[PDB]
């Protein structure tokens, strides 16, 4: 039996795994802004599920929660970073309070937690730490500049932590999804910058790009499919679409990269 | 007669800034090079007395970009070529770096830049034309032991510039993500160089990483092929420069790409 | 030759209004969070357009912009407060600092630009106040509380307001549209609270609603149209579908007065 | 408790019509929790009902202090099955004479307090599956005149809170009544505070009778009643008019809504 | 018959080589680092006799808390080793007075309180020994050395006064003077290292190459130990053949000028 | 051709001599002290070559304010001189840290800011002096001079460290280490003796007795310190008095000493 | 029946004879110094009966916790000894004002203080002593002495005006006013010397040199007071040595000579 910890467990990704693990026999711990979110995970399983109240942007109630949580548990096993937001807009109209926003978010407030409970990990010699990505967070386009931005950053932290703590067989899993349906799991908030006429041409479509195939209980067991593996993989992207985007963008930089090649080597 | 060129270059003081900013120079063109203190670039001043201007900036202090971008446009009139340069080595383990430590190495590596470049955007919109030169890494696609925090800052750093690059192509605007290695650091200096304390549960891992960013690619070539890079009718969205960014790159791509193979069928499997 | 002063004038419904003001002849100040936005109108009448930077959320500067064009242009003979944002969440799923800014956006903003720039219509004898709301600004449903919620204070200040200035000769107009194509004026921002299951069946259907019918040249030639009257309309919905929203809510209203009457008028001594 | 009874949770419970309500509440055998600044106010009601009545202190303004009290309550009688916003003042003035302290002021008692005392107690009502949120506006609720363009706004924004709000939690089975009185009887109850903005002579013809009017009288006992039985409805409206004047004023503000809306329609639907 | 030792910065380099010895001859350790799990993999190792307390010496309130939470529980401390720091190199005009001011807190304030806090059970007992870890640049400096041999020149000349006021009372006082140790087994210590800009490259350069890099940490520890053992304690220990080579090229040269000079110095008599 | 002279501490001892010998010798003077009336006698002789500032070296702000200043109505600094200071006696254990805090701003912190502000224009000159007025201290302590030894030893290295840097431009970085001077002509700094219990009196007495008192003349340190600044090579290190010069020698015999000694032990670690 | 005394700056010289007097006299005695070492002896040698603790006196929250927490562990205190202090010397215009403002905090605020504590259990008592340590300089000055004995002076009256309040209740206050002590058994306490002006150095000079053996023992000092105290008539002023002695009657001549001389002139002022 593993002790997961999740934040963003309220909606989308992080209550299809908060659930997921549950059903499996596992102990959670789910955090949300509101802890009423979960109300009815922990009815359903009073002894194995607990919501707490905790906002990702908050450095010190981070600290508090996670030591309440080592204190009361003994030990976290499976650390799920989920907590986070959608934001679209021109690279022009995302205000510096947006962008740093959506830091805090999405790298901050995971490496501060992340940081707080390696080293339960690191002394007993396992742990996993699943960093919800996006395709984004290897690639971006019009309008999603500020978002792949912090991906990207939450991406390169763990693929350098991945390395480091590999030698004590703990595990880092970046997860790539593309869209999800969020009837029956629901979502995160989502902020829709202005559009302004020189820039709507190119942004509008990202905008219907964000705002339906993927399942998230599928997603979530792909996750434990990976986790269970003996070699887990360093990224799992999931669905067709994001598959779709990284393999583009593959193609792409490979192909400049040996264009310019010459030109390259040549600065030796 | 034409117009001079105006390139702006934040942390010119030492090191590849002060090759790029040394590169238009004696090209002809005019250079605003900016430093935490103007003396730090008397060398390029009493050498260019009448095309180079030194202006203070720290990167980090968001209200003196926003002066310092409106200074040089009421004086200059323009800039067309933006070199997003300040920065610095960062080295530890992950566990090892302070809040404080990340979160000043993004402000210099990502906000900073991020702040600069709205405020000189609209002119090269209003106008059509204009660079802006975003000096990354061949960490900005990968990292390893010990470069957890730099690649990061550097993953960032691109991402913005591939979102800002697919939305200003329309305006002629000119998007470039420079990923070198190692220089030389003979003639133009050194920037500022951190190394967290190693302890022995990293040292075998984050102690190869200390070396390798300590100490061999050549600065003014390299600036030149930057410039190669902004004449050539396709700009490239990336320019790797050196040996070893071209190999880390590669190698990187290719066990990316190994990965998504193997997992692909898990991938796609997520659907209704 | 009328001076317009238009917020949120960088897209949508206010780009539409301030076009139709210069277009008619008229002197328009259109403000924005920023100015590039506004540039090609600045640049097709130079003489009789200039945009602003200003954030409605910020006081100081709106008492800074409102002093900045009453030196500069001599007065303001139209105001349109227009400036904000579509929003969708559940009551529950509303965060206090959600609603807070939702609130400085559409109430708080605009009454302090009112109460600035109302003095100097008041001693000219003419001006209009034009405050677009919606036909959430008398309704709700699931999904929409924060934004109806705003909407309705605006329309009430403007409804005390109204009775107040009109023996000043001073016009105030609330107008209430459904949606609009953005394809030619650009797509307003839109903010959206955490989706919960418990809620999704109920509110699922008013983000769909929110992010095609209305066109605003067509609003704006209305808006001049109801001031261009004597006595102007205090409400000027827009759009079939904001007139049946409104009907619809006016008729369960009455029809609930009606039923209650007896017992509500028995409460009396 | 006996097993029928519910626990009543009354903001501003010391005077006027929360008072009734709090009296008319333990009369039916309910127990209550009535809020005020001075819990003292409140003795002589305590004293009466030493285990079915509790005094305690809240600023419907200190949000702080709305949580701490909801979760007091909450753990110690173990739920709220019917929540009454109804702390609140009356105000009058000029929309040009009103400060935008008093405004501001005037939405946290009449908005932002309520909209989180109410969010503060809704998961207990959806878990339980039953209750009531009941708020006191005022016919001017859904429309206002002269001198009272604050107090309209911030009593249509409780509202449209409330109707919005009132549709999500159907499903639920939670009740949401929007209470519209005119003025009450103050001889036996007392009333809430009042403020009245300076009259300059501009104003004074139009101000001057809405000050009358909000200083046909309301039984607030009557009145209390009322609420319970329409709550008590299996179609428990969502506005419940209290009063002859309140009636009239609603009647009569649909009546002209309604024509405006006929007399413009060919324009309003002419926008396709 | 076990001492107990203190060693500030003990997670890495120097200090845990100092901290190993320590605990591998019997004796008890506690090591600060500025996170006690730094120094996880030395309370492993050795759990009877090793701690690891949390303690930024730039902190002097939890400084102070730190020293009377190791005697209330310890009893007493015997020998104290100052060795939190960091290696720094610039040139002096690009030093900026922060970067100055937190290496003095690192190398010489937070020291100072360390040792005060410790001094009196050691008076009481009538024995102890303080042992400060400085460097050739204790003595001297050169480009890029200009504020990393400032710190240690202040800490050394607290310790020639504190020497010679505690000797009555049983006290050593030992100032260590390192040279470059190999760091492939305890890790290395952190640094920093300013913007060379092309008017100081020449001069500075070669100084960063200096402290980036011939010497064993372990034997480096071991004479610490010798030297402490010594009945006749010496008051500085040179530790490496380059460090010796530093110091005596520098004595030679301030002898060599303070006799040019000498005539001059010695006329200004009234 | 003429010098512009900058003198903190300027109203006693060396910086009071060091001010009178420059405008007397035709130089131009801005002499410094928390108190300009300390200055008045001086300003009031050479009313055209003399100026008084106000300044406390431990004001940072003050310091950034006062170096412009100067650089803008003279156009230059040529020597820079730091006398600023006082002198505390007392047991390591009896100095309080706000005592040593002190001490260091007034040594080290406060000339280190004002060096860094006058080194680019001599750096861009390609000439200038900086005299730092040390100690025989600023090599070496013993009982109760431990605090103001450790100031005036960070200051020494900081001068030399930068002595190297600047070299190549030109620019002459002068230590001064004078012994026991006369005070009843030029005055002195304040000076502060902590508490002296029996356990420390054998020790830190001795050290009390020495700093109050005597054999050096101030007016002829300060013409040892413009011949060293006149001459070719300019040492780093002006000793001045017979006194400590014995201080110097005696120290560096017996580092050298004990170098020596341990010297196989010191070697035994080399790999 | 012993007695509790509390002495402050009982670390050296006259308060740690003070001390160690009372003790050898079977009294119970606590000790107060901004360090305690020096007392660890004493402490040792008498572990029941003395006790030190650390006390600022310029700290004025920390003087009313010492206070409290005194009497409530030894449930009274029947003498007080103010006796912590510096020795200071400055001409009064190279006088700071904070140099001025740090003596006033030693020898008035805090004696003042720590007397205001103690004074409501003495007066409910009925009995007590407050023992005021001043000096010659209490009532006299000279060139270098006017800081130093502007606290002193302020100290002997608020002194004067309490033993006349306190005299029906039964407390005793005596004002101690020594001359120069030895130093070489009890130690020596803290000194503060002004920046030195050579405009007053030959009128300054000597008092610095003053204040820089000694005749006086502190061990007949300490049985002094306890003889002035244990005598029913307890002198208001008690000087010590014929140092002070002679400053004294030297100051009384002089003022009285002058008064004197201008009575016609001063009573000539009446309406
Ligand atoms: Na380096
Ligand atoms: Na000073
Ligand atoms: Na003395």
């Amino acid at each position: 039996a593993k002790v997961w910890l999740v934040t963003g467990a309220s909606s989308g990704f992080g209550r299809a795994i908060a659930e997921a693990a549950v059903a499996a026999g596992d102990t959670v711990i789910g955090t949300a802004r509101r802890t009423e979110a979960l109300d009815d995970l922990v009815a359903a399983y009073p002894d194995r599920a607990e919501a707490i109240s905790l906002d990702v942007t908050d450095g010190e109630r981070i600290d508090v929660v996670a030591a309440d949580v080592l204190a009361r548990y003994g030990r976290v096993d499976v650390l799920v970073n989920n907590a986070g937001r959608t934001q679209v807009g021109a690279f022009e109209e995302t205000t510096e309070r947006e962008l740093r926003d959506l830091f805090e978010l999405h790298v901050f407030g995971p490496a501060r937690l992340t940081r707080a409970l390696l080293p339960q990990m690191r002394e007993r010699g396992s742990g996993s730490v699943v960093n919800i990505s996006s395709f984004g967070g290897q690639l971006s386009f019009a309008g999603f500049s500020a978002y792949s931005a912090t991906k990207a950053a939450l991406e390169q932290l763990s693929e350098g932590l991945a390395d480091e703590v590999a030698p004590f067989g703990i595990k880092v899993l970046i997860v790539e999804p593309g869209a999800f349906r969020t009837n029956l799991f629901g979502k995160g908030a989502a902020y829709f910058s202005e559009e302004n006429p020189a820039y709507a041409e190119k942004v509008g479509p990202t905008r219907q790009l964000v705002q339906q195939p993927g399942d998230p209980a599928k997603a979530a067991a792909a996750i434990r499919l990976a986790l269970d593996t003996e070699k887990t993989p360093l990224r799992l992207a999931l669905g067709g679409d994001a598959v779709d985007f990284l393999t583009g963008h593959l193609d792409s930089v490979r192909a400049e990269l040996t264009e310019w090649e010459k030109v390259s080597r040549g600065t030796d």
